[PDB]
């Protein structure tokens, strides 16, 4: 009987210390552009959850309020927003969500999201750069970020064709390009879907392009697009968002991509996805977002516009990819910090090694004893060198007599005399403070 | 008006779920601030961290109190009470039979913020010599309640086999040990004389057996009265009692050891959790509330394990919630600002046509792992940005003109002095860090 729940898994003491690497590099990131933090429940009323979602834990019906566990971090920070009555926050949310889909049914999300009335595009072009900066430093290998916008979308498939009942399943279908090729997706518009291959082959000559600003110029000019009032409005987002983009230094690492069609019950302005690269080949995603002007006002009484955009770090990928990275380096990954191994290779020396542990832990240090009366000290080094304690305070009878402790350095092997009053701040020398 | 049904309604529904709520940034600062005294203190002792789902299976968590999830045609779970249950199937489940870990993690209650809460869980499993964990399980606790600063402290102490002999020793029956338990830990609420009532009326015992047990029981000392107990005519005969009280003498010595010999307190009327406790029990009071809870627990994994096989196990829970609001009331009582961001600077400008060069300068502080902003506005009047800064408690505005652009120069005004500098734009970096600390 002793498992987890299906879809969940423990995280390790090793995996924790990567996790902590990681969430370490993505907290300094939105910590750098003024972000807040909040936190929320981890299941909400079942009512606010309801009527938002076209695969959610509901808790048993025990009495109370019918509740259902967050399958995201957006839909509670509306939630949030409406309930304290605020009309604007930059704010930053690190947690585990719960869906019931085929780790992958209990897992981490990290959440960025500016809610505000602002000037255009340029909280957008923030969450970019935020992007970009967070998959730079945790170097998971090169990247590439997909953009597109929502009303582009609408207006190109209003212009070729498209109808309004099949208009969501073709998205589904354009949204497989980045894997598959569009020989693919064509015949299967048009083969499983039932779009007339005229529809099809037009919404090809778009959606098969992808460049940088130079394709919303191309665009822009367009006889078709530009007579649709909100592929023109989007389109002129996008030419600003590059605009802003070039100034933040990340213009090379973006691609407007008319295939992006994705979370198309929230989006209502630019739509994003990072994406890792081979060599441009697409190796997977690990972030999303963009803008959805709409959420906010489904929770206000009085209904009032909130406009969001932001930004999800998908994690749960990265951690593998950092673990892996980590292993084919021989790194040995910490799980502790300890700096020293208060030891000694004589008997009757438990009083004094406590002693000492002590002092070390009341100065600050990261110390650590075996629990052994009388252990053997090559037990006590081989200790240190799976652990990767780098010292070994070495107490003896003789030595305590002198006022010194022998302190050996754990890889290196060399060791040395320090005097007692000296041995704290001769640790901190050692490690760094 | 009071509003439509429609607008009302929606008011009706924007709640977070009974007996939860969310964690504010103002909230989240004061957390952040807690929890780095504690972990610290953690990883001060050599400890690993795991974490485990917020559910587990129903039938690894076997109550009136405990959440189940509905049956939507899978696995029956329910959401953990505790992190100490996950710790065990965590131990049986890896075969592991020894880990020193500590786990921050929420836990589900339905009782009567108070359903959804956070516990801060310490543990150290394995065979050891005897009192060492143990020892270093309250220093650990001393740690902490010192390092966070709300006010003085005590630690309760006492041991299961203690409770066993004594209660032997004085009369009481094998199967009523529990019940009359429960009554001897209401003494830290309640008076000798009520709980003995509680015992004879209530519980059935005899009115000699409740007086000797009030003998022992209304007793609290130091390292001392362990060694009273010891020559104690009727207690040193008992075998549960004469170990449990050679444990404790040992355990002091590792606490005069470790300089906490003198915040222990060695109670006899501390009988709680004995549905885990095998061993040593204790209890941190706040001096003027239950703010850290622990004990030895050495049958909890053999439960779980297929073979029984037994792993010994001392620990600590860690009282965060009631923490976190009396740090809360110390910093609102100095009245200090409690910022909710770290930006050191914003940039900013008083003329139009600027934001370009807000944006490539505020982009070029951010890679250099600067905290700044920058308002959203293509126009923004500096007034609007000296408050916004003013609001948040930044420091420094790192103000753009057409003329300073010219120089390759940028006006840095103090928010709080208000006096402002030229500097060269390449020393930006330099000066920013240095007038906040880096
Ligand atoms: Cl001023």
């Amino acid at each position: 009987v002793l498992k987890t729940p299906k879809g969940t898994r423990d995280y390790s003491p090793r995996q924790m210390a990567v996790r902590e690497k990681v969430f370490d590099v993505i907290i300094r990131c939105f910590k750098r552009h003024g972000a807040e933090v909040i936190d929320t429940p981890v299941f909400e009323l079942k009512e606010t959850l309801m009527g938002k979602y076209g695969l959610i834990y509901d808790l048993k019906d025990q009495g109370g309020e019918l509740l259902s566990l967050r399958y995201d971090l957006t839909v509670p920070f509306a939630r949030y927003l409406a309930m304290n009555k605020l009309t604007n926050i930059k704010r930053y949310h690190i947690a585990k969500v719960y869906r019931r889909d085929n780790r992958y049914r209990e897992f981490y999300q990290c959440d960025f999201d500016i809610a505000g009335n602002f000037d255009p595009m340029i909280p957008d072009a923030e969450c970019l750069k935020i992007m970009c900066e967070i998959l730079s430093s945790l170097q998971i290998g090169d990247f590439l970020v997909k953009v597109n916008d929502r009303r582009i979308l609408d207006g190109m498939f209003a212009i070729c064709g498209v109808s309004d009942s099949k208009f969501r399943t073709i998205c589904s279908s354009v949204d497989k390009l980045d894997k598959v090729s569009w020989e693919e997706v064509k015949n299967e518009m048009v083969g499983e879907k039932g779009l007339a291959p005229e529809v099809a082959d037009r919404i090809g000559d778009y959606v098969q392009q992808h460049g940088g600003v130079s394709l919303v110029e191309q665009l822009l000019q367009d006889p078709k697009l530009s007579q649709n009032k909100q592929a023109l409005e989007g389109l002129g987002d996008l030419k600003l968002l590059f605009e802003y983009l070039t100034l933040f230094g990340i213009d090379d690492k973006i691609s407007f991509d008319l295939s992006l069609a994705r979370g198309l019950d929230y989006y209502t302005g630019v739509i994003y996805e990072a994406v890792l690269l081979q060599t441009p080949l697409g190796v997977g995603s690990v972030a999303a977002g963009g803008r959805y002007d709409g959420l906010v006002g489904m929770f206000d009484p009085k209904g009032r516009k909130v406009p969001c955009v932001g930004l999800s770090i998908g994690v749960e990928r990265i951690f593998s990819i950092v673990e892996q990275r980590l292993e084919a380096l021989e790194e040995k990954i910490r799980t502790t910090e300890t700096q020293v191994l208060v030891a000694s290779a004589q008997k009757k020396l438990l009083e004094e090694r406590l002693k000492l542990v002590s002092e070390l832990w009341d100065a600050g240090i990261k110390a650590e004893l075996l629990y052994k009366k009388n252990p053997k000290l090559l037990n006590q080094l081989q200790y240190c060198e799976e652990a990767g304690i780098p010292l070994v305070a070495i107490i003896g009878e003789q030595e305590l007599k002198d006022g010194v402790i022998k302190l050996r350095s754990v890889t290196s092997r060399e060791e040395v005399d320090v005097r007692r009053e000296d041995l704290v701040e001769e640790i901190k020398r050692r490690t760094g403070q």
